[PDB]
């Protein structure tokens, strides 16, 4: 298809989100928002904070409708807090359809509104299993359908930029796309690889297998899927389970070992730098994620580059030197597919048929040697053993 209004209609990096415009309200109230496929609440700033250049005044808004009920919702580090109630909500560069839908106006907030991050509110794009107080509470996105005819279904086109961005560069710059109802084949390149959605709560798939350059992982495959695996564009680095993470990282350590890097590049805590333009992407592995495919015992993967899973960040210091964070950590909650390695491919969100398609995005980083790559079929034996209970 082709939706050219939607295409570039997001903005931001892996490190902070990426987000769409969205208005909420009457008059419309502009608002940024992540977009986030990890989590099932829309909810927006609705007070003054120090990270927040504007937020929802809900006293403003002649169609605002308290549900008088009130929302709380803790994560690992820090969370929100809010209020509950409904207005008319629409999306300036989406489909031109105006929608009543549930808002969590946030109330209070700790290490939730990240500095400069530009964002201020969340669209929550996963299932009801996962919305909060309960699945009672209605996602936008199922309010969407439901009182519209929009198609069942999204994809997103994040793109990185593979260099740091500073705050003009950002908002001044296209950070990808959200195909509200439907593909723009200007968006990816070769083949659409489709995997199940195992189960309608976060955007949960099967890892049947995993590579380091072609060398075969070989551990059993319910570790890949340990807990579970899913797709998260509101998560930065691709998450390991704890087992998965120790042998990835043996492994590139041992296909990386012609140079060292202290201890913690590899945890993810401390940069690596490299002068202007020397970063040795050759030395390090290409990764692939062999996913269960919709015909029977049959698989494809997902390759993606070192220049997706090094994440860019700027050197506050004084020099031309390309710096980069290890983008990969590990996981107590399963598999997470975030935001790095979304950069890597258009990705399909088809809640209608229950898949998840993956294809070689038009806007990934690589260089003239490498390219992320979407290939299949590969004949695979026992899938459904893969996947945790």
């Amino acid at each position: 298809g082709s939706f050219v209004e939607m295409v570039d209609n997001l903005r931001g990096k892996s490190g902070q989100g990426y987000y769409v415009e969205m208005t909420v309200g009457s008059p419309p109230q502009t608002l940024n928002i992540l977009v986030d496929t990890g989590s099932s609440n829309f909810a927006v700033g609705a007070a003054p904070h120090p990270f927040l250049h504007r937020y929802y005044q809900r006293q403003l808004s002649s169609t605002y409708r308290d549900l008088r009920k009130g929302v709380y919702v803790p994560y690992t580090q820090g969370k929100w807090e809010g209020e509950l109630g409904t207005d008319l909500v629409s999306i300036p560069h989406g489909p031109n359809v105006t929608v009543r839908a549930n808002i969590a106006a946030i109330t209070e907030s700790d290490k939730f509104f990240i500095n400069g991050s530009n964002w201020e509110g969340i669209l929550g794009l996963a299932y009801a299993e996962i919305a909060r107080p309960d699945d009672s509470l209605e996602p936008f996105f199922d309010s969407l359908v439901k009182q519209t005819h929009v198609p069942n279904l999204f994809s997103l086109q994040l793109c990185g930029a593979g260099f740091p961005l500073n705050q003009s560069e950002v908002l001044a710059s296209v950070g990808g796309s959200m195909i509200i109802g439907g593909i723009d084949h200007s968006l990816y390149t070769g083949s659409l690889w489709y995997t199940p959605i195992r189960r309608e709560w976060y955007y949960e798939v099967i890892i049947v297998r995993v590579e380091i350059n072609g060398q075969d992982l070989k551990m059993d495959c319910k570790e890949y899927n340990y807990d579970k695996s899913i797709v998260d564009s509101g998560t930065t680095n691709l998450r390991l389970p704890k087992k998965v993470f120790e042998a990835a990282v043996k492994s590139i350590k041992a296909a990386s070992s012609t140079e060292k890097f202290p201890d913690g590049f590899w945890l993810g805590e401390q940069l690596v730098c490299w002068q202007a333009g020397t970063t040795p992407w050759n030395i390090f592995p290409v990764i692939s994620l062999y996913l269960m495919g919709e015909v029977t015992n049959q698989s494809f993967r997902i390759t993606i580059l070192p220049q997706q899973y090094l994440r860019p960040v700027e050197d506050v210091a004084t020099s031309q030197d390309d710096c980069y964070k290890f983008a990969i950590s590990q996981s107590s909650t399963g598999t997470v597919m975030g935001a790095v390695i979304m950069e890597g491919f258009y990705v399909v969100f088809d809640r209608a048929r229950k898949r998840i398609g993956f294809a070689v995005s038009a806007c990934h980083v690589h260089d003239e040697f490498r390219t992320a790559a979407v290939e299949g079929p590969f004949v695979t034996l026992d899938m459904e053993d893969c996947g945790y209970n």
